[PDB]
């Protein structure tokens, strides 16, 4: 009875009210901050009355009803507030915005930050939670509590130093970057659950956990996969309190059973709750058992393959995925899922034939092309990266992907391409052993970002097809894309290029993003133009901006921007 009291008791007041604030900010991204804190305070005091006595007036109501009613005390989403709960929650979920119209969170000076922090810490952490949550509505909520903890720790440690800035900005910039990466990674899980169903997330989990925990038995991995699937189903559905409590329970189970799971969890399990779970999720793959047999004896050579595939299909196929992921931490998860489906398709096609042994014995020989396609793509791209560097690699991927899907909005192309280019810096430094899972998992995260960003305002049929056919084939689908010959080139206009004198004082990131934006815009002018044409126009642009930024007068910018458009429409 009184689920709100149950969650209040398990999580404690501070985590409870932070998680309620996160849930409110993710449901209503346009609602201001004082509205939300007031609703959170009311919810928290009501939960206190409920834990005081669980028979009180409205204590047996569901968390969905309680939160929806509080949100509707103030609340486009006013359609949802005109709906009953089972559909109202689902309306709130459907109105989540991956790209909300909120301004850049520009940071003020450091002295004002430290004075606001010391003035009222609690309010200052609440504002941080509120802004992150409303700008990242699928953020993994307990991880967000860990980020807030580090955010406080940074403000506590730096504001008492001699130079407050030289302590503070590095760790804030790290928190900002790691938060963006965490948000994209969790977005992939939520998209997988919501669009491709529970069976696909279970298969992803089986593959990943069998790679990290190769010494565990299959039943152990199956239990962990069940609990993990439940946790992420709850967070991806907005039930953040349940999700946080069940994640803490899963971390507890894993720390109690390290002997049967992994020898690499010793140091993660001695840490406080939040970083204990964070450490478990990021832990290193354990060493695999020394004497593992070939996977042909029971899955290719056995006479019971068709027999067990019929009687125990689900259990047979995850056993295949489990045993094969154990032996291949060098493969990415998506490649392993591709291999499991190929095995399943071959079994369905061959168990209906006259001599099925002769039909499924050659499936491992169907694995070879699927395995060597990503290896060659990673080698070629890493090899281009070593020669070009991150910025040049980004521009090359940007021109390539702009040619592939030239209908996509310019800001989405720039962001995705830059995050694509960060593969080279993050994984190409690994040897061949462990850079394929790194690279191709990171690509699936960045491509999912492209898919959800394009989902809101679809303009390319090619994006929609790749994003909807098959989640595990999404990277090969995009890689196999080539120049859009049907796309009609775009004219330059007066608003196509908007370059003023503020570019001269820009940071290096923002200057790069503006140049990449121009590069996308003029690739859309002629998607056929070769490297040579592009470099010539880009270098004339680089000469333009450098000359106008040192003229004795924005007057240079207008006149030379007009000639730049006139000359670039020729070159």
């Amino acid at each position: 009875k009184s689920e709100v009291a149950h969650r209040f008791k398990d999580l404690g007041e501070e985590n409870f009210k932070a998680l309620v604030l996160i849930a409110f900010a993710q449901y209503l991204q346009q609602c201001p901050f004082e509205d939300h804190v007031k609703l959170v305070n009311e919810v928290t005091e009501f939960a206190k009355t409920c834990v005081a006595d669980e028979s009180a007036e409205n204590c047996d109501k569901s968390l969905h009803t309680l939160f929806g009613d509080k949100l509707c005390t103030v609340a486009e989403m006013a359609d949802c507030c005109a709906k009953q709960e089972p559909e109202r929650n689902e309306c709130f979920l459907q109105h989540k915005d991956d790209n909300p119209n909120l301004p850049r969170l520009v940071r003020p000076e450091v002295d004002v930050m430290c004075t606001a922090f010391h003035d009222n810490e609690e309010t200052f952490l609440k504002k941080y939670l509120y802004e992150i949550a409303r700008r990242h509505p699928y953020f993994y909520a307990p991880e967000l509590l860990f980020f807030a903890k580090r955010y406080k720790a940074a403000f506590t440690e730096c504001c008492q130093a001699a130079d407050k800035a030289a302590c503070l900005l590095p760790k804030l910039d790290e928190l900002r970057d790691e938060g963006k990466a965490s948000s994209a990674k969790q977005r992939l899980k939520c998209a997988s659950l919501q669009k491709f169903g529970e069976r696909a997330f279970k298969a992803w989990a089986v593959a990943r956990l069998s790679q990290r925990f190769p010494k565990a038995e299959f039943a152990e991995v199956s239990k962990l996969v069940t609990d993990l699937t439940k946790v992420h189903t709850e967070c991806c559905h907005g039930d953040l309190l349940e999700c946080a409590d069940d994640r803490a329970d899963l971390a507890k189970y894993i720390c109690e059973n390290q002997d049967s799971i992994s020898s690499k969890l010793k140091e993660c399990c001695e840490k406080p709750l939040l970083e204990k779970s964070h450490c478990i999720a990021e832990v290193e793959n354990d060493e695999m058992p020394a004497d593992l047999p070939s996977l042909a004896a029971d899955f290719v050579e056995s006479k019971d393959v068709c027999k067990n595939y019929a009687e125990a299909k689900d259990v047979f196929l995850g056993m295949f995925l489990y045993e094969y992921a154990r032996r291949h931490p060098d493969y990415s998860v998506v490649l392993l899922l591709r291999l499991a489906k190929t095995y399943e398709t071959t079994l369905e096609k061959c168990c209906a034939a006259a001599d099925p042994h002769e039909c499924y014995a050659k499936v491992f020989d169907e694995f070879k092309p699927l395995v060597e396609e990503p290896q060659n793509l990673i080698k070629q791209n890493c090899e281009l990266f070593e020669q070009l560097g991150e910025y040049k690699f980004q521009n090359a991927l940007l021109v390539r992907y702009t040619k592939k899907v030239p209908q996509v909005s310019t800001p989405t192309l720039v962001e995705v391409s830059r995050n694509l280019g960060k593969v080279g810096s993050k994984c190409c430094k690994h040897p061949e052993a462990k850079r394929m899972p790194c690279a191709e998992d990171y690509l699936s995260v960045v491509l999912n970002q492209l898919c959800v960003l394009h989902e809101k305002t679809p303009v390319s049929d090619r994006v929609t097809k790749c994003c909807t056919e098959s989640l595990v084939n999404r990277r090969p689908c995009f890689s196999a894309l080539e120049v859009d010959e049907t796309y009609v080139p775009k004219e330059f206009n007066a608003e196509t290029f908007t370059f003023h004198a503020d570019i001269c004082t820009l940071s290096e990131k923002e200057r790069q993003i503006k140049k990449q934006t121009a590069l996308v815009e003029l690739v859309k002018h002629k998607p056929k133009a070769t490297k040579e044409q592009l470099k010539a126009v880009m270098d004339d642009f680089a000469a333009f901006v450098e000359k106008c930024c040192k003229a004795d007068d924005e007057t240079c910018f207008a006149e030379e921007g007009k000639k730049l458009v006139a000359a670039s429409q020729a070159a």
